[PDB]
């Protein structure tokens, strides 16, 4: 049994939709939208400047749910016959409002306040007398469904969930929290707190405690899913970065420049406390002496711990004048040893990123970069060159090395590197001789296998000298790429990972890799 | 999981026994050394299969085979090798093995050595309790095959030695004879031995019998064989018809029982599982059950459960040997006589196995049920699947189609007619509750229960005479439903009871690209 007492307050249900009295035109005919119809028309209009509303599968899926809200009429209307202009213009006026700086802060101040109030009410459970934080106590509002980009249900409506739909898991004598709950169960074999059926996909959705395997697996997978969603829309995200460089707010112009460094150099923000990256270059760690503004390029030169030198440059040819200007604007009147990015932290950068694509962050962005590098490297390898499990591992690690370079995970060489390389060279030379004196077939095969590992290990040890591969393998490389690599070639991809990493990526066993395997197989 | 564990390790495979065979390479006779012969013999055993015609299979095999000729013949293609000598050897011991006088003594050695190694290695003692070990024999080296399209099909599976194997034993447990490569004391694991597959790199484990790990392995194995049969079904059918033309009468009779598996998914009849024990089978078919007519064959079977099963075969496009052998078996018999004289699963599986190694009646019928389900779902337009409930509806209709195909007929539930009425009533009541609904919240919850009610009504009518659980549990590859879930977007897990989800746990990590591509055309 996992618990004897379980006490919580249930889940927070999403607030009702507030109608705005909007209308659309169908075949030139003005239709005043009812609440539900307007709610879906508004969700459609929010996506007006995205590719999704151009996708024919997306459109028909939306229309399947949208037209049902007009029972009796418009049963055969297609997407071109609907004029959403009135709803598009409302969304524009909404964006017009948020263009004011002090109007954004007051809205964020109250949404933080309402969130802090609801978190004290719903965010805590008592299990066997111990008070635990609840991870996902908020029921998501209805909206348009989106998957990784090619989901067969993309564009369908996610219908609203009510208290009557929800099952709570509680102790037998725990008080039943307020609400018209669908049912109360007492499932001592389960540590979920609430559950309901997704009204579109039929998948059961569970509320879990924080810091459990279930919530860690779900959030881990979510980061890589967001990174995969970026693959199709990286072009639009870049243009929005340049737009932030043209901002009239100085804080937003600086934040946009940091994001531009993420896109072009995979440079971290600089304020993550975690040790595996804390000593590598980052935006907030850049100082005037680390950057020299030239005419043809910007050149970066960072001296880190153990005197490891990191040097990269950005080509300024064909780049918008805003990148050079905001750099100049941040460089003007600053001496050596002075910080370039003074109003930068991850919260500011991620808020700016979230406005472009919801959920987008620096960590997701660099995950997309690292993962794409690994994919492209592996995709270029002819299958005939992958002649054994050992060679399969070799190429996977070389790809890991490429992502380490892209994400600037440079390091000082291991202390006895040259002498370690010395000893690997003598072992392979020793192993080659023992093979040419080995006579029977059992020993000729066993020594050939040990030899093959040795020469590839040797070449690897030389190439990985200056780079820490573990950081990107654990945090920034989608494990579905390696699983797909294993399916494509037929070799065991699980040997790429330590036991700890196999636990962290347990969710990849169940996950589809069709998206990547199709790329490998094209 | 365990604190004391003792066993004798694993039985390693016996070495290859050379035969002194030769091949011709570009007209040059080459005397094969042991390992070359072992590989050439493994290739010759597949001489009558389509694999030796697959260029990916050939090139993979040659990659390992040519490495054995000490630098020569590195660019030889399969067209430039004459395996005729090894082919002839394989055929002459196939002829030898097929002789029952040679099968009498072929058993004389199968009653001695089998039980002697099993006593040595096939038992473990854990916490003082004696448990049987499931897979204590390490399989011999051979040519690798996946489900038909594995990128390494044809590659050689190198021989495994004691030095590659890890043994899991107690801290003070005696280390058994052998040059084992590693001994561990892992108390959180129920496996006895482990090693890396020398081609794929996959970890292989030795488990105790009747455990969940061995059942999952053998469960997936059945469905893998059934999926592989999709690539051989044309040959199997042609071999069945050839068996019907055979000059040997026992062969004609075995072939007709196999033909009834193909055409009617008819079980052999001697399987003991009560899920099917009352249904028609070949061994229980009697003369009174069969009507041979001018344009058709009629089957009409009344079981011990008062269930009447009727099917007919249209003869207009069947080969004349079908009618011929049926006439042969029915001639001069009383209505109560059995049609089949000496038919059991061993005779049937021996006939099928000589066409496709490992093919059994159970695998054949798994292939049939699974194909039925795949074809039903592939014919459904994706836009018709508008909801989780409609998704489940079609999944169950496909399950019904397989149940009918495999003759899983049942007496109707004792209170069927009233249950249908109760389902009709709720459809009528829910229609009015939606005709009288006010808020969109109420109109949505009632309409969702309404469509669920009408779908369940149609289903309850259609499934009345059939036991769907039998094929769902035993004969339908769950990867078909996982693929259907991925193709449409809906939750396939809801097709299965919690027991079935446990049984089919292996499907969560399994690829479904094979079925998904079929759906996606």
């Amino acid at each position: 049994v996992k618990w004897r007492t379980l006490v919580h307050n249930g889940v927070a249900l999403p607030p009702p939709y507030q109608p705005k009295g909007l209308s659309i035109k169908i075949r030139g005919e003005t239709v005043k939208l009812d609440p539900l119809q307007e709610e879906m028309a508004y969700a459609w209009a929010l996506k007006k400047d995205t590719p999704y509303v151009q996708d024919p599968v997306f459109q028909k899926n939306f229309l399947t749910d949208f037209l049902k809200t007009f029972n009796g009429r418009f049963q055969d209307v297609t997407i071109n016959e609907i004029d959403f202009s009135e709803v598009y213009e409302y969304v524009e006026r909404e964006r017009q409002l948020k263009a004011d700086k002090e109007y954004r802060k007051k809205i964020s101040a109250e949404r933080k306040r309402l969130r802090e109030e609801l978190k004290a009410r719903y965010g805590w459970a008592e299990m066997d007398g111990k008070r635990f934080e609840i991870a996902n106590w908020m029921v998501e509002p209805p909206g348009i469904f989106m998957g990784r980009g090619n989901h067969p249900l993309r564009g369908r409506w996610k219908p609203r969930v009510y208290e009557e739909d929800i099952t709570l898991n509680l102790g037998e004598d725990a008080p039943v929290p307020p609400g018209n709950w669908g049912q109360i169960v007492h499932d001592h074999d389960s540590m979920w707190l609430a559950r309901w059926d997704d009204k579109l996909t039929g998948k059961e959705k569970y509320v879990w405690l924080s810091d459990t395997a279930d919530i860690k697996q779900k959030r881990d997978k979510s980061k890589y899913d967001k990174a995969e969603m970026l693959e199709n829309h990286i072009d639009r995200v870049r243009e929005k970065i340049f737009k932030g460089l043209r901002s009239k707010e100085p804080k937003m112009r600086e934040i946009a420049l940091a994001c531009y460094l993420i896109d072009r150099l995979a440079m971290r923000v600089g304020d993550e406390k975690d040790p595996d990256e804390a000593d590598t270059v980052g935006a907030t760690t850049l100082r005037v002496e680390h950057v020299k503004l030239l005419e043809d390029r910007i050149e970066f030169d960072f001296l880190g711990k153990d005197s490891v030198r990191w040097q990269k440059s950005i080509d300024l040819r064909n780049e918008p004048p805003e990148v050079r200007q905001v750099f100049e604007e941040l460089l003007e009147g600053k001496k050596e040893g002075d910080q370039i990015f003074q109003n930068i932290n991850s919260r500011h950068v991620n808020r700016f990123l979230g406005k472009i694509v919801k959920g987008l962050t620096a960590k997701v962005f660099r995950t997309y970069i690292a993962t794409k590098i690994v994919k492209d490297f592996l995709a270029a390898i002819p299958r005939e060159k992958v002649t054994s499990q050992e060679k399969f591992i070799y190429y996977a690690k070389l790809a890991n090395l490429k992502a380490a370079e892209a994400l600037n995970h440079k390091r000082a060489p291991p202390k006895n590197w040259e002498q370690s390389i010395q000893k690997k060279e003598e072992r392979v030379k020793k192993l080659m001789q023992q093979l040419r004196e080995a006579e029977s077939e059992k020993k000729k095969a066993r020594i050939a296998e040990r030899l093959e590992k040795a020469e590839l290990n040797l070449d690897l040890a030389v190439k990985v000298r200056d780079y820490n591969l573990a950081t990107s393998l654990r945090n920034y490389i989608d494990p579905r790429v390696y699983k797909a690599w294993g399916r494509y070639t037929g070799y065991e991809w699980r040997k790429i990972y330590t036991a700890s990493l196999l636990r962290k990526f347990k969710w990849v066993e169940k996950a589809s890799v069709k998206h990547v395997l199709q790329y490998f197989a094209e």
